[PDB]
This record gives C-alpha cells, structure tokens and sequence, in this order.
C-alpha cells in the first residue's frame, strides 16, 4: 500500500494474508470456511492466517488454517486478468471472534464517488520494494468508468472498477494483490493490477466482486 498508514492490530478482522512459506497476496475471509481473493494470486501450497497484524511474529489472535481447495473462477483470463476472483475454502473452520470476523458480500454494486478502504502488506514505495511488517490501510474512492476506461484504454471489462487518485502517491501495490476493497461494509472490490504504483493517471483497477456474489453462493452451496 503506497501512501496508507498503519491500521493498527485487529482492526481489519476480515483481512486474511495467504501464505506459502512468506506473504504472498491478502485475501477476505467471508464466512467461518471459505476466503475470497484474486485468481492470479492461485498456487498449491497455501496456508490462511486469520487474526494477522505484524506478519513476521506471532503476537496472539492469529489462526493458521490451510486452504483444502482452491476454485479459480472457470473463466479467469490471466492475460486479461478478467474474472480474477479465487474462493478457498479452510481444512477446519475458523474460530471467529472480535479480531477474526468476515466481511458481507455487497447486494448491490457500489457508484463512483463511494470510500473505500484498502488494506494489505503489499510494497510501500512506488518505486523500489518495502515492504510493512504490518498491515497498512488506505482509504480511496471509486473512481468513474469513463476515467478508468480513459486511463486503461481498451483493458477494463464489466468486471473491474478503478479506485484511486489520479495525482498518483497512493495506492495499493505488489504483495496487495487478492485483498480487500471493502465500501460501507461491504466487500466491493479485489485488489487486481494495476500500472506500476501510485502513478499519476494510473489508478488500482479491482475486481467487481458485485458481478460474482451468485457464483460465490451457488459454489460455496456446492463445496
Ligand atoms: C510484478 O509482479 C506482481 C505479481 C503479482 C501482483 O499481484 C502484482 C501486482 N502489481 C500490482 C499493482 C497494483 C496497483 N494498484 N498499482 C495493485 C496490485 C498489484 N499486484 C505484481
Ligand atoms: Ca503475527
């Protein structure tokens, strides 16, 4: 996260960081059993920590589960990035409590203009890698399809929406990818891609998590 600030412990108690062997991509725990993040952040080998806050110590309140099965959504692109939305579902359920808790899926898309927050333990500097011991936060806003479409010409599909500032300075980074977007409680967004980060006129683009909310139901019931 480029430009965030220090959380604090516990208090994004959705937030999940995925890992396998170091934090590789951050993750939304929606229900006791099962994690939302992004297809491209898809590998074998994964474990869930629930309750994380300084991802390098084991403090208290985490929960190490490992993920039973990975589902990549069928028509996942990796060259479009299109449909970039992966469900895990956890060997044993997580105890949850105040500081591991889910997070609602959104019963309706979010507008331009909406706040968002973003949190993850992706890189800090948009040029050269730093990365946070701690989760980080940034709260930015939705920006218009007609300045996401003009900043990405021809790359955003129905299934993203760009969340930033044009300015550049603040965003989320590498090491963010599959994490949250979460807009009024609600789980919005996914981090996706994005062109380097915290550039000027190149905003975070993010799944459209409105777009799959019966595709996440419909396979959780099956699963
Ligand atoms: C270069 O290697 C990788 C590998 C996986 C990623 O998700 C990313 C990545 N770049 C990213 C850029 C952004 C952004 N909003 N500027 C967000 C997530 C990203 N994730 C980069
Ligand atoms: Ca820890």
């Amino acid at each position: 996260i480029v430009g965030g600030y220090t959380c604090g412990a516990n208090t994004v108690p959705y937030q999940v960081s995925l890992n396998s062997g170091y934090h590789f991509c951050g993750g939304s725990l929606i229900n006791s059993q099962w994690v939302v993040s992004a297809a491209h952040c898809y590998k074998s080998g994964i474990q869930v920590r629930l309750g994380e806050d300084n991802i390098n110590v084991v403090e208290g309140n985490e929960q190490f589960i490992s993920a039973s099965k990975s589902i990549v959504h069928p028509s996942y692109n990796s060259n479009t990035l299109n449909n970039d939305i992966m469900l895990i579902k956890l060997k044993s359920a997580a105890s949850l409590n105040s500081r591991v808790a889910s997070i609602s899926l959104p019963t309706s898309c979010a507008s331009a203009g909406t706040q968002c927050l973003i949190s993850g333990w992706g890189n800090t500097k948009s040029s050269g890698t730093s990365y946070p011991d701690v989760l980080k936060c940034l709260k930015a806003p939705i920006l218009s399809d007609s300045s996401c479409k003009s900043a990405y010409p021809g790359q955003i599909t129905s299934n993203m929406f760009c969340a930033g500032y044009l300015e550049g300075g603040k965003d989320s980074c590498q090491g963010d990818s599959g994490g949250p977007v979460v807009c009024s409680g609600k789980l919005q967004g996914i981090v996706s891609w994005g062109s380097g980060c915290a550039q000027k006129n190149k905003p975070g683009v993010y799944t459209k998590v409105c777009n799959y909310v019966s595709w996440i139901k419909q396979t959780i019931a099956s699963n």
